């Protein structure tokens, strides 16, 4: 019960994006450009419809270069994902959470069963582990 | 003719982003948050393709507001359009070029036949005038 590499994430509905930088609380490890994406499944539940199993939101962290006051995107760092199965990640609330290394499949990071990331995303307990909001 | 209003663009092909910050060149009117979206006739030129007619790439300007060193995706600005049509858009290279203030169908920014946008993308004559590239 590993989380799926999301094969074709970038040609997936793009959500929101945010900037960190240095001094923020997160940008370690979270600093940079992030873009998240969502499949169909995680749309129905991005509406307010309910999340179906199969649902997967995608957290793609770029570095960013700062150029004559634009900040543009560098190298990928990593993406987390999180893939919805009621019944198979139970554990961590029914979503799986995996981060691939500079977005490559081979560079699995969770060591712990998502624990680590479970935690923070728990805060959201009442948006069903999901702190992005869908805009227009 | 009149460029289109690009209904659905949002759930299109997510190319890149980039923030354009007070102090840049293009700060009046690009300052914000900006991410480039593209139909999949667009995907065609980008890919080393001919953009064929019927291409239409999206700037979609938002406002951030910088928040303890993040910065955060506030009200959408404009976006900008580019259409293709070799034909009836020869005046300006193929390319209908117009603004929607806010995104709304009934704020269109061009006043000029497009020359001034027509002006600046020209630099990119070797690309078909688009400066985006497909990256991973
Ligand atoms: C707090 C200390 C966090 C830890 C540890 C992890 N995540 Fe997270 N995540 C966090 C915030 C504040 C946000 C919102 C970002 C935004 O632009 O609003 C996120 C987002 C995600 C997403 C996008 C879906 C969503 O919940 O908004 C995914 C797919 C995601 N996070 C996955 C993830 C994984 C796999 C983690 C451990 C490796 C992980 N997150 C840790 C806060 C925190
Ligand atoms: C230089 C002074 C510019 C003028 C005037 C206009 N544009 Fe532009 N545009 C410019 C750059 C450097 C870029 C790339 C930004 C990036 O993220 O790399 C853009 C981008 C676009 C796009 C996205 C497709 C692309 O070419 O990269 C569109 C749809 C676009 N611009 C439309 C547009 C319109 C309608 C304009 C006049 C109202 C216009 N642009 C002016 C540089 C300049
Ligand atoms: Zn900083
Ligand atoms: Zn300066």
């Amino acid at each position: 019960t590993k989380v799926k590499y999301p094969d074709g994430f970038r040609s997936w509905y793009h959500v929101k994006s945010m900037v960190i930088q240095p001094g923020h609380p997160l940008e370690n490890p979270f600093g940079g450009i992030h873009h998240v994406y969502a499949n169909a499944e995680a749309i129905q539940g991005l509406r307010g419809g309910n999340y179906p199993d199969g649902a997967v939101l995608v957290f793609d962290l770029f570095d960013y270069q700062e150029d004559n006051h634009a900040l543009v995107e560098g190298k990928r760092k990593l993406i987390g994902v999180m893939e919805r199965d009621a019944k198979r990640f139970s554990a961590t609330g029914g979503w799986g959470y995996e981060g691939f290394g500079e977005g490559k499949p081979d560079k699995r990071l969770v060591t712990d069963g998502g624990q680590g990331c479970f935690g923070c995303h728990a805060a959201q307990k009442e948006s069903q582990y999901v702190f992005s909001r869908l805009r227009d």
